[PDB]
């Protein structure tokens, strides 16, 4: 098969699970960890894609052993680039984000922690979570390259997790 440079883990945080939640994200579940190109397709095409997820669902794909959390120590000093999509219109962009990540396509790919798609009421969001937020040059490269991979033709912002940790403002914009 075709071994990936890294192992990745799919997590769901479902509305149902959130309903039972003790704290934010305590509900998040690692569903599956894949290590090859073929194993990716195997699990990916057998799970819910954002266009078929209920409002409130968060769907993650993160490097193995990284928790998708501000307070995860690998994530702590990082941030996120965010793209916005209309309801039901993010599936293909979700996929390319994933294939770009697992294929290690980003020039500055070492900073990459993972991505998430957030299914909401009016729209859907995709964010890439990165590691070394203060490395503007890295983050700016990544975001620019992500637009290119997505053919996203709108401005996108990078928000530091620190700052996050709704009145959080974009530190960078591409």
């Amino acid at each position: 098969p075709h071994l990936l440079e890294n192992s990745w883990t799919f997590w769901f945080d479902t509305p149902a699970a959130k309903s039972k939640q003790a704290a934010w994200g305590s509900s998040m579940r690692p569903i599956y960890t894949f290590s090859t190109v073929e194993e990716f397709w195997s699990i990916y095409n057998n799970i819910h894609h954002p266009g078929k997820l209920a409002v409130g669902a968060d769907f993650y794909c993160f490097k193995h052993k990284i928790e998708p959390k501000w307070e995860d120590p690998i994530c702590a000093n990082g941030g996120k680039w965010t793209a916005n999509y209309p309801k039901g219109k993010s599936d293909t962009s979700w996929l390319y984000t994933l294939l770009a990540m697992i294929g290690e396509q980003f020039d500055h790919g070492d900073e990459i922690c993972g991505a998430v798609v957030n299914v909401r009421g009016r729209a859907e969001k995709i964010s890439i979570w990165t590691k070394n937020a203060s490395n503007e040059a890295a983050q700016v490269s990544i975001g620019k390259q992500w637009k290119e991979f997505l053919d996203y033709n709108e401005t996108m912002g990078f928000i530091f997790h620190d700052d996050a940790r709704r009145n959080a403002k974009n530190k960078y914009v591409v």
